[PDB]
C-alpha cells in the first residue's frame, strides 16, 4: 500500500444550516482527498500550513482523528487559517467566497517538504499554485516527487479569487498540468484552462502534454477516462446531491486510494475499477453536508455500487 | 438630537451555539456602538469600509435595518470583511479570534472621511489605529472634528492580535486618547495602558491629559465616573449574563445617546444620568447572544432601570 502525500490547504467551510448559523465544517480540498483515502484504509499524509489558530487547531483535531498522518501540518507563526463561506445555491468555485487571503498554507516553505520515496502519490491543487512562496514550494515538492520516482496527481479545482495575480492562473495550472501523471478536470474547468467550448475540443488541446491519465468528470454522468489512444465514459448511479462541496475530492479520494494500492496503475483495469470506486465516493459525498462527512468507507462504497 | 459619526470596523462575529454551529452575528465595536443608538432612537451614522463579500452585504444590510445612515460605507475593492471567531467561555479581548487581518476597514483613506458638523460627535476605538492606512485617516479624522467644534469618544476596546505592530498599541492609543472628550476604558485596560495596578494609579497616570470625562467600566459594579475634581460610581441592578461581546458598546451607545440628546453634555447631572442610562444598556446587551441582539430601545430601557 503505497503512501498518498497530500499538501495544500486544510480549511474551515462554513456551510448555511438554517438562516441565522453556519455549520463549521473541515475542508480544503486536499484535506478532503487525504481523509477520503483514509476512510477507505489507504495511508494518507498531508504536509502544509495553517494557522495558529481555534481553525487550524481544528484542522489539525480532524486529520488525527481521520488517522491521516499529520505530523508535516505546522502552524505558521503569522497568517491564519482558510476561512471559507459556502452558497449551497451556487455549485463548486462559484459556491464559496475566501475570507483570508493569503492563508497561512500560501506560505508553504521548501522545509515544510517531507522525505518522499520511489511509489509514492503527491496530489496537489491549484490553490497551492496561487501565491508564492506556497507556488515554488509545492513546485519544487512536485519536482522532487518525479525525481525520486514518485507519481504526481493534479486537480486544477480552480479557486481565482484566491490568485493575488490572475492573469497567473491558466500559465501556472498548466505548468502543473505538465508535470503530472494524473489530472484530474471538471468538464467547465478544463474548457476554460484551454480555451475551449467543448470536452473534445479540450481534450485535444492537451494532447501534446502526453498525460498517462486524464479525469474529466461529467458530475450525475460520471467521468470520461482519457488514456493513450482511447476515451471511455465510466457511470454509475446518479443521486440527488444534497451537498456537492467537495464531491470532486471524494471521487479523486476514490481515484488515488485504488491507484495507490495498486500492483501497476497504468494498468487499463485497474484505472476503469478506479474510477468506478472514484464515481461512488463522489456520489456518497453528496449525501451530507461538508466535504467530509460522507466520504465512504468500503462498507458503505461496497455497498453502494453493487 | 446631535448627530453621532461611528468609524471602524463592522464585523461578522461567529459565536458559537452547539457544538457543531455558529450563529453569523452583526458585530464590530462602532458599528455596535451604531446601532445601540438608532435603537434608542438616536442618530447614528457610520464611515468606513467593509469588503466586498457576503459578510460586508450582511454588515451594511443590518446597518441599514437598524436605521443607522451608511451612506458612507464603502465597500473595499481588494480586501475581506472581519471575520471573529468567539470563545464563550473567555470574556472581552480573550474571547476573539480575528481571522481577516489586515481587514477592509484597515484602508481607511482620508477621502472616505465625512464632512462634519460643529456639535456632533465621532466615536473611535483602537482597531481603527491598528494599522495604515486606517490609523493615519483615523487620527485626521479625529483632528477634523476637533476642528469643526465637533466632539470625540474614544474608548480603546484593546485587541492586540489585530496590530500588525503591537509594540505601537500603548502609544498610539495613548495619542487618541489625548485627543478625546470622552474616553471609556475597562479596569483591565486603563491598568493595562498605564502600566498600573488599580484604577486610581491608572487615573492619576493620566491627570496630565485633562480629559473632561472618563468612564472605567467595572462589570457588574457599574461605571467609575471621573470628571475634574469628581469621582463617582455609578451602579445599577447586576445581571447573570448570557453573552458579555459588545456589553462595553452597549454601554458606549447609551452613554452618547444621551449626550448627544442634551443641551449641555459637560453638565454633571447630564453625565451621571448617560451613565445611569449606559449601565442599563450595558446589563441588557448581554440577555442575548450576539453583540447587537439585546441592545435595547427605550421601552425596554425604561422598564429595566426602574
Ligand atoms: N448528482 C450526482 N450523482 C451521482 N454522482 C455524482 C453526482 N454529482 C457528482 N457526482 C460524482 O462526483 C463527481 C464530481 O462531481 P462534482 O460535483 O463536480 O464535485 P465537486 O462538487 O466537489 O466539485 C462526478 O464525477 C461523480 O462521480
Ligand atoms: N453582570 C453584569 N451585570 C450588570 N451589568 C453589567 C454586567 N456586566 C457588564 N455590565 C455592564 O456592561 C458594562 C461593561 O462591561 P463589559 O462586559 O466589560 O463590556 P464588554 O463585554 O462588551 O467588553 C458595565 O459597565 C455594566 O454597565
Ligand atoms: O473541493 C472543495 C474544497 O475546496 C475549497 O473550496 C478550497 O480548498 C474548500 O473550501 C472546499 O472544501
Ligand atoms: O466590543 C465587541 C466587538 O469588538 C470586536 O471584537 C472588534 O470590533 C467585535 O468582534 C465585537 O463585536
Ligand atoms: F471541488 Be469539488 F466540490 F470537490
Ligand atoms: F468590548 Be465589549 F465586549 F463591547
Ligand atoms: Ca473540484
Ligand atoms: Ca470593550
Ligand atoms: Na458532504
Ligand atoms: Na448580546
Amino acid at each position: 500500500m503505497s503512501r498518498v502525500w497530500l499538501t495544500g490547504d486544510a480549511v474551515v467551510d462554513l456551510i448555511p444550516d438554517g438562516q441565522q448559523h453556519y455549520l463549521k465544517c473541515p475542508g480544503g480540498a486536499p484535506a478532503n482527498v487525504a481523509v477520503a483515502i483514509a476512510r477507505l484504509s489507504g495511508r494518507s499524509a498531508f504536509f502544509g500550513r495553517v494557522g495558529n489558530d481555534p481553525f487550524g487547531r481544528f484542522m489539525q483535531q480532524t486529520l488525527t482523528d481521520e488517522q491521516v498522518d499529520c505530523q508535516h501540518l505546522h502552524f505558521d507563526p503569522v497568517h491564519r487559517t482558510s476561512t471559507v463561506v459556502v452558497d449551497l445555491d451556487e455549485h463548486g468555485e462559484r459556491s464559496f467566497t475566501f475570507m483570508v487571503k493569503p492563508s497561512a498554507d500560501q506560505f508553504l516553505q521548501l522545509s515544510d517538504i517531507p522525505s518522499f520515496q520511489k511509489g509514492e502519490w503527491l496530489h496537489v491543487c491549484s490553490i497551492a499554485l496561487a501565491n508564492q512562496p506556497s507556488r515554488s514550494s509545492t513546485f519544487a515538492a512536485i519536482a522532487q516527487m518525479k525525481e525520486v520516482g514518485g507519481y504526481v496527481s493534479f486537480d486544477p479545482n480552480l479557486r481565482e479569487e484566491v490568485w493575488s495575480e490572475p492573469q497567473e492562473l491558466q500559465a501556472t495550472v498548466m505548468r502543473a498540468v505538465g508535470l503530472a501523471d494524473v489530472v484530474k478536470f471538471s468538464e467547465e474547468e478544463l474548457q476554460f484552462l484551454t480555451g475551449t467550448q467543448s470536452i473534445e475540443e479540450g481534450l485535444q488541446a492537451i494532447a501534446d502534454f502526453q498525460i498517462p491519465l486524464v479525469v474529466v468528470t461529467l458530475g450525475a454522468k460520471g467521468a470520461l477516462v482519457a488514456t493513450p489512444n482511447s476515451q471511455q465514459i465510466v457511470s454509475g448511479k446518479a443521486v440527488k446531491p444534497i451537498d456537492t462541496t467537495g464531491a470532486g475530492d471524494a471521487f479523486v479520494g476514490g481515484l488515488l486510494y485504488r491507484l495507490s494500492v495498486a500492483q501497476d496503475w497504468h494498468n487499463q483495469a485497474t484505472i476503469l475499477d478506479a474510477v468506478k470506486w472514484a464515481n461512488g465516493c463522489g456520489a456518497l459525498a453528496t449525501t451530507q453536508k461538508g466535504a467530509m462527512t460522507a466520504l465512504p468507507n468500503q462498507a458503505a462504497l461496497y455497498a453502494f455500487l453493487e
